[PDB]
């Protein structure tokens, strides 16, 4: 019993992370087989093609531990800058670079300095933010999941946004979100609640013995998204509806039955009670996360 | 800026791992130098389980009755003692990825990370804390026992928790490293509950600072309290007593924020007495109290 947010062991991570100093700009770098990954923001209207051409090999300053690395190279995709070292990392995890979409989880390694301070769960919202924790120096901190023993990197931190949400990049330096990195007046759009993770979290309170939401009825897909739209959910597609279709065979209770729950939920609130030891309702559990923490998958 | 649950990287203690069996029963074990810790109910039956007599159990096994197993490498156990209700199997490998580690017990109020893990396998990380009670609210299946909780401050893992048991209610109770519960709690099948459980008073507080420190000031007000008159209606919440030792510990984030200690407490008083009124405070409608006055230093300031 319990659920908690829980995030990937960060062991197959920790082992990447470095320190990449260039100027006055001190960020993390991710170290795999002999290349180091980070924010092409440590080079800094920049025109990072015309800064990068000023730099030299020796002008990237990269440690991994107590153990300064030698860059040998260095080239530049989309936001990310790839340098090049004599040393390939001997913890380098079987990996690969995955993009995800709205509403996915992943487990964010913070870092400062090139070494790893925390570790902590969270979702690339519908408006391509993260609801992250980080201070300067954080930049270059990843985001992963774990599937088997392959570690899936799918986010590099690069900036806070003014109302101090985060914005960063998948690993090949393609930007969540239409988002720059740079100094300019920009801001995170309209949020709305990720409506499949609501579900799967309602149906790992089901699982955990919380039944007081429950109700006799049921919805259909099209009346359930006119109150998703109203109460600035996203909207639920037949997708969903399948994705949670191995809870709803554990619990008894079919999705357009647990939509009829959330429906009621959001007309009418909570009443003094809570779901999981919440008062809001949850949206950073994908239906996956339910399934893998009420079943003990390991890594 | 933003506020996590964030828990320490588990990099550390997850090369510590490996799977214990004895018998039918299969569960985790810490593996540091040359010694597996582990639950001592791993020689129990189920039946054992109601009135166990451990000595007894334990003076009938050899070392190879227990199969110590790190990766996919069977390690050989030399020796075992037992120490409160911790098993103690000294192998014949020292552990080459032992951190640099020491055994703390703590107090309630106090957090830490849990490695949950599976056959010596860690499959989740996440942060909790020792309530009033003695008890951890965790997310525990049947053979997470011998999951370990621990801090990492510095370059040192403080093992302070070892999971033995799930309760009636859905917490779990365990041990220090030395195998001394926390709490009244027995490693038996006896009839046991949890005590009442309160909120940890001086956890709130450091996590209004944090709020305060990220911006959020909309639950401030123009009055104070006595220590003894914010305790009498904190009580009547069921509410931890604030200490003197509490308010002297949130004297850093009182320095920092410009709020006295006992301002935050009437602060405190009014969310009590009115609740959020649709608000949020670091994206929480509750008041959380999972994050001691050190976590939010650590997480606010680096
Ligand atoms: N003004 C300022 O501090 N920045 C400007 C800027 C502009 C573009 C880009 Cl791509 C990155 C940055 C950096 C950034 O956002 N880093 C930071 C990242 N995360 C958390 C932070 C908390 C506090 C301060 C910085 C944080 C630095
Ligand atoms: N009923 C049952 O299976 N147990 C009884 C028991 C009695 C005393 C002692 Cl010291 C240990 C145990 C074990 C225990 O609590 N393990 C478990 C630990 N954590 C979470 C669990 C979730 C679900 C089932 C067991 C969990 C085993
Ligand atoms: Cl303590």
């Amino acid at each position: 019993s319990g659920f908690r947010k829980m995030a990937f062991p960060s062991g197959k991570v920790e082992g990447c992370m470095v320190q990449v100093t260039c100027g006055t700009t001190t960020l993390n770098g991710l170290w795999l087989d002999d290349v180091v990954y980070c924010p092409r923001h440590v080079i800094c209207n920049p025109n990072y093609e015309d800064l990068l051409i000023r730099k030299s090999n020796h002008n990237f300053l990269v440690q991994a531990g107590n153990v300064q690395l030698r860059v040998i190279g260095h080239s530049m995709q989309n936001c990310v800058l790839k340098l090049k070292v004599d040393t390939a990392n001997p913890k380098t995890p079987k990996y690969k670079f995955v993009r995800i979409q709205p509403g996915q989880t992943f487990s964010v390694l913070a870092c400062y300095n090139g070494s790893p301070s925390g570790v902590y769960q969270c979702a690339m919202r519908p408006n391509f933010t993260i609801k992250g924790s980080f201070l300067n120096g954080s930049c270059g901190s990843v985001g992963f999941n774990i599937d088997y023993d392959c570690v899936s990197f799918c986010y590099m931190h690069h900036m806070e946004l003014p109302t101090g949400v985060h914005a960063g990049t998948d690993l090949e330096g393609n930007f969540y979100g239409p988002f720059v990195d740079r100094q300019t007046a920009q801001a995170a759009g309209t949020d709305t609640t990720i409506t499949v993770n609501v579900l799967a979290w309602l149906y790992a309170a089901v699982i955990n013995g919380d039944r007081w939401f429950l109700n006799r009825f049921t919805t259909t897909l099209n009346d359930f998204n006119l109150v998703a739209m109203k109460y600035n959910y996203e909207p639920l597609t037949q997708d969903h509806v399948d994705i949670l279709g191995p809870l709803s065979a554990q619990t008894g209770i079919a999705v357009l039955d647990m939509c009829a729950s959330l429906k009621e939920l959001l007309q009418n609130g909570m009443n003094g009670r809570t779901i999981l030891g919440s008062a809001l309702l949850e949206d950073e559990f994908t239906p996956f996360d339910v399934v893998r923490q009420c079943s003990g998958v390991t890594f």
